[PDB]
């Protein structure tokens, strides 16, 4: 069974609901078990506690640095960072799970939920999931992102874990 997993999401302070999550582990089960194991938090570190630092309105939602909490952080479960498992599962329109990177084979926690279509991002980001519910909530956060990404709520996952 392909884990579910969820992030409880606040803006400043008020509870904006729950995102559900599939990991497509039978895909990529190290690149899923990275994420599986941050929103738990069994080693130690993970989302809990952590930010959508970036968002811009008709993309994407970006988060996962839970050490710097502005896009230059975060470490995987294995190290910093780890590589490409494969690129089998497309951008295929909203909802979609995807690394962020900084070029080829430099996975770390941060992730992006994408809201759109695209060969380009095929190939250069890994897939790995997409929102099985919540995406009511997905669109409350890029209500408050901006054309450069800047949030105007503080959006803070208040709580992560595992359902199944
Ligand atoms: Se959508 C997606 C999925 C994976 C990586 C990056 C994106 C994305 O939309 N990036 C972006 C879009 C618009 C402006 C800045 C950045």
């Amino acid at each position: 069974g392909n884990p579910l997993v969820y992030l409880d999401v606040d803006a400043n302070g008020k509870p904006l609901g729950r995102v559900v999550l599939e990991l497509k582990a039978d895909v990529v089960p190290k690149t899923a078990e990275n994420f599986r194991a941050l929103c738990t938090g069994e080693k130690g570190f993970g989302y809990k506690g952590s930010t959508f630092h970036r968002v811009i309105p008709s993309f994407m939602c970006q988060a996962g640095d839970f050490t710097n909490h502005n896009g230059t952080g975060g470490k995987s479960i294995y190290g910093s960072r780890f590589p490409d498992e494969n690129f089998t599962l497309k951008h295929v329109g909203p909802g979609v799970l995807s690394m962020a990177n900084a070029g080829p084979n430099t996975n770390g926690s941060q992730f992006f939920i994408c809201t759109i279509k695209t060969d380009w991002l095929d190939g250069k980001h890994v897939v790995f999931g997409h929102v099985i519910e919540g995406m009511d909530v997905v669109k409350k956060i890029e209500s408050f992102g901006s054309k450069s990404g800047r949030t105007s709520k503080k959006i803070v996952i208040t709580d992560c874990g595992q359902l199944s």
